[PDB]
Parts: structure tokens; sequence; C-alpha cells
């Protein structure tokens, strides 16, 4: 059956769009690509309609990655449509939760990324005001947590 997937962050500028492609990338490889439904979203609306930060799409573009990203934000919707919510951090996680309960028929399992790695490095840092440094490590992070996730749930 299909399933859906929602990458969770506070501006979806940095690690959602970062997660977002390289989950895309990864099921485009084995070929499940039409078994997923994928979707990004924001815990905040300040960068509603707003392409990644230039620094996430560099890095991607450096392990051969491209997107089209435009920022949206997370609705209470999104409790009840979605499979998966997987976020970046302890934040995300609280905020998340904490809406979660004005939904009655909740039904998506709100997660942290960072608690498929098998480096158990649960927590993904917001990179915004790093270096590219900071954006490889968060890349590096999603690709061993969405990996490990997909050998996981299907």
């Amino acid at each position: 059956v299909t399933k859906s997937v929602l990458f969770v962050c506070l501006g979806n500028i940095c690690r959602a769009p970062i997660a977002e492609a390289v989950f895309r990338k990864l099921v485009t490889d084995q070929n499940i690509s039409d078994n997923w439904v994928i979707d990004s979203g924001a815990v905040s609306d300040w960068n509603v309609g707003r392409s990644p930060d230039p620094r996430a799409v560099s890095c991607l573009r450096n392990h051969g990655i491209n997107t089209a990203h435009k920022a949206r934000q997370v609705t209470k919707e999104d409790f009840v449509t979605f499979d998966y919510i997987l976020c970046m951090d302890e934040s995300n996680l609280r905020d998340l939760n904490r809406k979660s309960n004005q939904v009655k028929n909740c039904r998506a399992k709100i997660e942290l990324l960072g608690s498929y790695d098998p480096q158990k490095q649960l927590i993904i840092e917001d990179p915004y005001y790093g270096n590219d440094a900071d954006f490889e490590t968060v890349y590096q992070q999603c690709v061993r947590c969405c990996r490990a996730f997909l050998e996981k749930v299907r």
C-alpha cells in the first residue's frame, strides 16, 4: 500500500528540505518511488513559500541531488492524513505532540528522525547559524536515518 511521510523542522528551509530530498532519492533508486508520498512542513510560519537556504541547496548539489522545495507549514490535518511525521529535534517533537492534542482522530506516528540512526545521534541540529560543514553533517545523519528507516517500514 502507499505510505506517506512528513519531514518537519522549525523553519523548513534547512533540515527538512535536506531530509525530504535524501529520502526521495532513496526510494527512487530502490525503485519503490510510487509507494510513497513525500512532503515537508515547518512548525513556524516565518518562511512560508520560501525556497531552501542556499547552503542547503549547495550541500545537496555536492551529492548530485537537486530540489524544487517550497516551504509550507504543518496543519492540524497532517496528523490524520500522514502515516509518519519525522522531525529534527526536541522542540519540534514537543511542539508537534502538543498540537496533536487539539485533534481527535490523530493517526500519525510522530517520531524523531534520529531515533532511527544506528550511531544513535538522535538529535539533528539546526544549521541555520553554522557553516557548510554543519550542513554536510545534517546530510550525513539524514542518509543514515532515512536508509535505516526504509529498511524497517517495508
